[PDB]
């Protein structure tokens, strides 16, 4: 089990973090109601994206405080976990490169 995405590289001090609606990657094989999910920190931190609903933290409900998790939705989605879409097997696909829409608000030594 892994994250769909690259991971977002801690180069600096600053924690991750994102303005309410910025941060959720790109990914076309999932719709508006999809776009919601959490960093979680794994040399620099590295943090994977998961969406709501899956991964390390699928339990977890969205905006609950927890050391290491960071949330984000994109105005629109909707609370339902993504069950469909799941995590990746590593097996199978390769991580897709995480892209944001530009001009996204990234902390100081946060590049993507």
């Amino acid at each position: 089990t892994a994250s769909w995405f690259t991971a977002l590289t801690q180069h600096g001090k600053e924690e991750l973090r994102f303005p309410r609606g910025q941060g959720v990657p790109i990914n076309t094989n999932s719709g508006p109601d999809d776009q919601i999910g959490y960093y979680r920190r794994a040399l620099s931190p590295r943090w994977y994206f998961y969406y709501l609903g899956t991964g390390p933290e699928a339990s977890l409900p969205y905006g609950a405080n927890k050391e290491g998790i960071v949330w984000v939705a994109t105005e629109g989605a909707l609370n339902t976990p993504k069950d469909h879409i799941g995590t990746r097997n590593p097996n199978n696909n390769a991580a897709t490169v995480l892209q944001l829409p530009q001009g996204t608000t990234l902390p100081k030594g946060f590049y993507a």
